[PDB]
């Protein structure tokens, strides 16, 4: 058979970078797709397809990552050009990680199946980013290229910038025309399309374009696919945006034609670096999910892209399970007991907005019993996951904010919903559940000095301590006190 990069090669516009955590993009590719790093010992392993041209060995990831946390350290370039994506460095903007690097992604925030076989995408929270500033074979200057990505059309924000494609080698803004990358989100700072978003646009630096005009272009529709194929291409005073449901049907063209008639976009000044999840100046406020994508040399024909889209549809992307372990039912009322030795009589409770742990038993005040009792409801931002509503304060839910867990009233916003959704995971220490943040899947409910945080297994916050991490994120599900 033929994978996407075999199709691009047959069209004489071959891949020069080919990135996926889900599958091989060449029929003969059997090498490593990505690298994992686990928090227990900070060692790494690689994940390859199970067959040549096949699907990632998700079972090998699950084995490596058992009873710990995993990060995706490298997304390998399958093309042989060496264009592997690694932790993005500081640039015009600092990231939030060590020395202003951007965060690595969780390995488990984007479970899918491909024709019924589990695999994992790259779920990127704000501050997450990958890059290769030493890329070879990528288009530079006004040279032609194409690219595509398969993304989560429901995972996005309006912050700059969830990009995949060609960028600056310095990680700084070197001007109009020094980028050409896919963007997905509902930014309206520069361009935007019809409806409420999100939109596929093209980041050409100091502009996200939804078509020929700065700002609004009517022909760029809002994306309402869970899996979106975004296909972008650029050449000498020509470029295009095409989009599809990656699960069904064909690409439609939402822009095709001349460069925007504004200073600095023709000819282009591409530099050949590759970015994922961030802007070319390291703008790192965006979120999104990446499953697969490529960059090519040459300007692909519509026919070549249509063949690629037929291949994507035949890969049969379906949403995977985000939940493991004992889990919950909507309307259940629970208490959550600390399992860390020395703290095992404590329960997750709250004192006004502060979520904390306290000793709770049958002699406790009814006030504290209610503060240690939680109504489990369907996840506000994801219906597979859950949200935890206060018994004493109905309408208020556990949410993260500056990575501390707070009890705040639901204000009906997308942001609150996302900050208040948690995905049960079989407990890292085998005692009950661990509650993983849906929006920041590197982070978990974690008690630290008897206060609740959304903590990572190591990190820049004091409450990201690796000491006692597995125990401090494991809670037993008990009958509610009230
Ligand atoms: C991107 O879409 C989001 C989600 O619809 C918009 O969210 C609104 O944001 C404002 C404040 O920025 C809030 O007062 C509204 O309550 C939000 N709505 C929801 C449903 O969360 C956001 O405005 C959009 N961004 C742009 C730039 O248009
Ligand atoms: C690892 O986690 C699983 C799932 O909760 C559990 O069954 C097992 O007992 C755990 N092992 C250790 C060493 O914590
Ligand atoms: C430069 C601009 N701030 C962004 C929008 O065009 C781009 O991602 C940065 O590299």
């Amino acid at each position: 058979s033929m994978g996407p990069c075999d199709i691009y090669e047959a069209g004489d516009t071959p891949c020069v970078a080919a990135h996926s955590t889900t599958r091989a993009l060449y029929s003969s590719f059997s090498g490593a797709l990505y690298q994992l790093q686990r928090g227990s010992d900070d060692t790494t392993t690689t994940i390859s397809p199970l067959t040549a041209g096949g699907i990632a060995d998700a079972s090998a990831q699950d084995t490596f990552c058992a009873n710990t946390t995993c990060l995706i350290t490298i997304i390998y370039d399958q093309s042989g050009n060496g264009n592997h994506l690694t932790q993005a460095p500081p640039g015009g903007f600092d990231g939030p990680d060590t020395d202003g690097y951007d965060n690595l992604a969780s390995a488990i925030g984007a479970p899918v199946t491909l024709n019924g076989q589990k695999a994992y995408g790259v779920f990127m929270s704000p501050g997450t980013g990958y890059r290769n500033n030493e890329a070879t074979g990528t288009a530079t200057g006004d040279e032609a290229e194409g690219m595509y990505a398969v993304l989560d059309g429901t995972h996005y924000n309006d912050a700059c910038c969830f990009d995949y494609g060609n960028a600056e080698t310095s990680s700084t803004d070197t001007g109009a025309g020094h980028m050409e990358a896919i963007y997905l989100g509902n930014s309206t700072t520069w361009g935007y399309g019809a409806g409420d978003g999100p939109w596929i646009m093209v980041d050409m630096e100091n502009n996200l374009f939804s078509g020929a005009d700065e700002g609004y272009n009517s022909g760029d529709p809002s994306i309402s696919y869970r899996f979106v194929t975004a296909a972008v291409k650029g050449g000498a005073d020509k470029w295009a945006i095409r989009g599809a449901n990656a699960a069904s049907g064909s690409l439609s063209t939402y822009y095709s034609g001349a460069r925007p008639d504004y200073s600095g976009y023709n000819p282009m000044s591409k530099e050949g670096a590759i970015i994922l999840g961030i802007g070319g100046d390291n703008s790192n406020g965006a979120q999104g999910t990446f499953y697969e994508g490529v960059m090519t040399s040459g300007y692909p024909s519509d026919d070549t892209e249509n063949s690629v889209q037929e291949n994507i549809v035949a890969a049969k992307y379906v949403v995977g399970s985000l939940v493991s372990g004992p889990s919950f039912t909507s309307g259940e009322v629970v208490s959550l007991r600390v399992t860390t030795p020395g703290y095992t009589t404590r329960y997750i409770a709250h004192t006004d907005t502060t979520v904390n742990t306290q000793v709770v038993d049958d002699d406790s005040s009814t006030t504290l019993k209610e503060e240690a009792s939680w109504t489990v409801v369907t996840g506000l931002a994801n219906s597979q996951c859950f949200s935890f509503e206060s018994v004493d304060t109905p309408g208020s839910y556990i949410r993260h904010y500056n990575f501390e867990l707070l009890l705040n009233a639901n204000d009906g916003t997308k942001q609150f919903h996302e900050d208040a959704t948690f995905c049960p995971q079989a407990a890292l220490n085998g005692e009950g559940t661990s509650l993983r943040s849906w929006s920041y899947p590197t982070r978990y409910f974690r008690h630290y000095e008897n206060v609740l945080y959304a903590a990572s297994n190591g990190g820049v916050q004091t409450f990201d301590s690796k000491t006692s991490f597995n125990n401090d994120v494991s809670f037993e599900i008990e009958t509610a006190f009230a």
